């Protein structure tokens, strides 16, 4: 019934949805197009800034990076006001999660791989994590641009959501590390009408949003209930029917986690 619920989502929003929620140890999984390739977008940078706290002591967080008006070649809200004085790799990190800044994910992509390596060196983070079917091919903002159906630049609900489990819910990170990525993910700026639409108030969500052409609009969260279970959902989304141009849809992710949400909160006690 719940494929159901998610095939007729598709119908109203003239829409691709997929969906994973990872098994638990009292509930069953949630799979919908969950092997289906979906642009990241902007989601790949919860990763990245995973791959940068791993190979990084604590203290690089402050080394300042400084860039140009040129490099900014992207939707970039915090960039472009810390052009001119530069930013933190911590700032990066805070922007890139928290407003979706493409110049900081860009930014970061350098540091990891070096000018034009990034996007390999970032693909080598998931595969030591032992993801072999996420990629990354372009730099912000081509990345959001392939036509459907590429696989450059794709993940699967299935593939990110596992990832995302490790980061935040498993021991990919030390707890310090794992502490920062957490908290940026808490308090991103740019989801408040997709998982978190979802979810009744008193569960705890951190997440980060992807959006891109074809109608493409993405969510990745970690949700917690009130007694702290935790749970990782991934949203996945695109509207090839219209063209490149093709509206995206924040209403469809927020309606798939709804359904999801009620699954996760609803209790069966033995009569």
């Amino acid at each position: 019934d719940l494929a159901d619920r998610f095939a007729e989502l598709e119908r109203r929003y003239d829409a691709r949805l997929g969906v994973y929620v990872p098994a638990t140890g009292t509930t069953a999984a949630i799979e919908y197009r969950a092997d289906e390739r979906f642009a990241f977008c902007a989601t790949f940078k919860a990763p990245l800034v995973a791959a940068v706290l791993h190979q990084n002591p604590l203290t690089h967080l402050d080394k300042l990076i400084t860039y140009t008006s040129d490099d900014i070649r992207s939707i970039s809200p915090v960039a472009q006001q810390h052009v001119q004085t530069g930013m933190t790799i911590g700032q990066l990190c805070d922007a890139a999660i928290r407003y979706s800044d493409g110049t900081a994910a860009n930014l970061l992509l350098a540091d990891l791989g070096g000018p034009g390596g990034g996007t390999a060196a970032f693909t080598g983070y998931l595969r030591s994590l032992g993801d072999t079917v996420s990629r990354l091919d372009a730099e912000e903002p081509e990345l959001n641009r392939d036509p459907p159906g590429d696989e450059r630049d794709t993940t699967t609900p299935h593939a990110i959501a596992l990832v995302l489990q490790q980061l935040v819910l498993g021991n990919a990170l030390p707890p310090d590390k794992r502490a920062l990525l957490t908290d940026w993910m808490a308090r991103n700026t740019t989801g408040a009408k997709r998982i978190r639409a979802g979810f009744p108030a008193d569960w705890k969500v951190i997440d980060k949003t992807g959006t891109g052409d074809y109608g493409r609009a993405n969510d990745i969260a970690v949700v917690w209930s009130p007694t702290g279970v935790p749970y990782v959902v991934a949203v996945m989304s695109d509207r090839a029917g219209g063209g490149y141009d093709a509206e995206p849809r924040e209403a469809l992710l927020a309606e798939a986690a709804t359904c999801v949400a009620g699954v996760l909160a609803l209790e069966h006690h033995h009569h």
